[PDB]
């Protein structure tokens, strides 16, 4: 499906297997839903870079775990720190700022995606951080959590994936897909 071969050669093999394992958990096959396959791989890579931008063990990685296991660590964090349980599964937990982080990668307007995720999670205690393929970012209360250098690499990698999709003529089908 062309997009499938590009995903396997663009993303780290463990990230590709994680997106496959996550898609098959929700009854989706990455061989047909190739645009969703590239989006989950991109979201998985950004989340792993985000947690890497911290300090040693600043973040608790929620994304990439099984649906049952991810909710298990979420319950453990809520029952040890005391934060409110979120209605939807977040991506990380900031042990420094004591809040869950929700990371999104957009292809449309970066200003729009926040409006979608803000009106979804009623628990306003959890943070929200959107990255864009054009190099923009938007976080809750202007608290961008990470250092400027850590976020700049995520934007750079996001634009690199954009150029590779357009170079093989799949960016338009992937951008006009969410
Ligand atoms: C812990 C383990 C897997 C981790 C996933 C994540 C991958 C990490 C790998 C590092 C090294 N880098 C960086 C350079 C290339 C590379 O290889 N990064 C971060 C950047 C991209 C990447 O690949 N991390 C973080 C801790 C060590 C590790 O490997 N995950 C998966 C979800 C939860 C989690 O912590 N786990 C945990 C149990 C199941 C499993 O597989
Ligand atoms: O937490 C998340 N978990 C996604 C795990 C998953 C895998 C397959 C199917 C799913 C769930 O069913 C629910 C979603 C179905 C639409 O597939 C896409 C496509 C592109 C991005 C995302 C989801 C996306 N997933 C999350 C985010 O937090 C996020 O910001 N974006
Ligand atoms: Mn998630
Ligand atoms: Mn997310």
């Amino acid at each position: 499906s062309h997009m499938e071969d590009f995903v396997r050669q663009c993303f780290n093999p463990m990230i590709v297997e994680l997106a496959e394992k996550a898609m098959k958990e929700y009854g989706e096959d990455p061989k047909i839903e190739t645009n969703k396959f590239a989006a989950i791989c991109t979201h998985l890579e950004v989340c792993f870079m985000y947690s890497d931008g911290g300090s040693k063990h600043r973040f608790e990685i929620i994304e990439g775990r099984d649906r049952i296991m991810a909710w298990t660590v979420v319950n453990s964090i809520c029952n040890t720190t005391g934060v409110e349980k979120p209605k939807f599964l977040p991506d990380l937990y900031d042990y420094k700022e004591n809040r869950f982080i929700e990371i999104g990668v957009t292809r449309r307007e970066v200003h729009i995606y926040y409006l979608e995720k803000a009106n979804k999670i009623k628990s306003e205690k959890t943070h929200i951080h959107i990255f864009s393929f054009t190099g923009e970012e938007m976080a809750t209360k202007a608290d961008y959590t990470l250092d400027e250098e850590s976020r700049a690499r995520i934007k750079t990698r996001l634009f690199t994936i954009r150029q590779e999709m357009a170079s093989r003529s799949l960016w338009d089908s992937f951008r006009q897909s969410e």
